[PDB]
């Protein structure tokens, strides 16, 4: 199981690590894929995840993009998890550098609840462009099931820790 978590609320757990790593080593039930609208995994988590597929992530993705059309920010899908998870739940935060609705965050967070626990990344932070710290305040205030978040930056894991309220 998830090990290592620094706990910060009944239901959401943090640790400064790499998800592909974290995924390949518990194999949890659901990874939280930083998706965009358009399953294209370029970067960020969205392209590691899918490198550590050996692409099958982003083969799977086009397939259901060519027969569903895309996410709305803010939605998610469920896919496979493929080597590192029974599934992926990929969800749409909002891209601050492409001027999205950073309101859009909790309709992102509102995802997570479907599924009772989930390995995730914090939601729109990294490339996306919104502030970490505002990111996993609406984690902590939107998700009620369990969420273990995983955070690459050691530097950022120390920040979002020390000024957690």
């Amino acid at each position: 199981s998830f090990s290592g978590y620094l706990k910060l609320t009944d239901n959401v757990y943090i640790k400064n690590a790499d998800i592909v790593e974290e995924a390949k080593k518990v194999k949890p039930t659901v990874v939280v894929n930083a998706a965009n609208v358009y399953l294209k995994h370029g970067g960020g988590v969205a392209g590691a995840l899918n490198k550590a597929t050996n692409n099958a992530m982003q083969v799977e993705s086009d397939d259901y993009i060519a027969t569903n059309g895309p996410l709305k920010v803010g939605g998610s899908c469920v896919l496979s998890g493929h080597n590192l998870a029974k599934h992926c739940l990929h969800v749409v935060g909002p891209n601050v550098n492409k001027g999205e609705d950073i309101q859009l965050l909790k309709s992102a967070y509102e995802n997570f609840n479907q599924h009772e626990v989930l390995l995730a990344p914090l939601l729109s932070a990294g490339i996306f462009g919104a502030d970490p710290i505002h990111s996993l305040r609406v984690c902590v205030d939107t998700v009620r099931t369990n969420v273990y978040l995983a955070v690459f930056d050691k530097n950022l894991y120390d920040k979002l820790v020390s000024s957690f309220l």
